[PDB]
DNA sequence: GGGGTGGGAGGTGGGT
């Protein structure tokens, strides 16, 4: 017996958008976490699913989500250089001082991870 | 294992 929220993870994980316009539109939970603390926020920033970042945020996803390691959305998207997202999260409040529990801010993982461009977008925040 | 340009049939295979 599942339920709505860990269906809606598992659409996230799997990149099923049309999968996850469904179980928004019935009601699934949108911050639900899954073992690691991720929510299908952190999923759909990581994966470079913008249009899903886009309805998440419309249903009232939580733009600060925390994980285990203390990564936001913000830190997921910067990691993997999805410059949009990262607009789109901005554009919805994300912090973007939040320090993952290894010090690093999303600014700190662009610069890692070789991602100027949006490293540009964070230093004008900083 | 590890990543999302591999896909969703798994989450007691594991991480994002
Ligand atoms: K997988
Ligand atoms: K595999
Ligand atoms: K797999
Ligand atoms: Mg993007
Ligand atoms: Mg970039």
């Amino acid at each position: 017996g599942s339920d709505l929220g860990k269906k809606l993870l598992e659409a996230a994980r799997a990149g099923q958008d049309d999968e996850v316009r469904i179980l928004m539109a019935n009601g699934a939970d949108v911050n639900a976490k899954d073992r690691y603390g991720n929510t299908p926020l952190h999923l759909a920033a990581y994966m470079g699913h913008l249009e899903i970042v886009e309805v998440l945020l419309k249903y009232g996803a939580d733009v600060n989500a925390m994980d285990h390691w203390g990564r936001t959305p913000l830190h997921l998207a910067a990691s993997r250089g999805h410059l949009d997202i990262v607009e789109v999260l901005l554009k919805h409040g994300a912090d973007v001082n939040a320090q993952d529990k290894f010090g690093k801010t999303a600014f700190d993982i662009s610069i890692d991870n070789g991602n100027e461009d949006l490293a540009e977008i964070l230093q004008k925040l900083n």
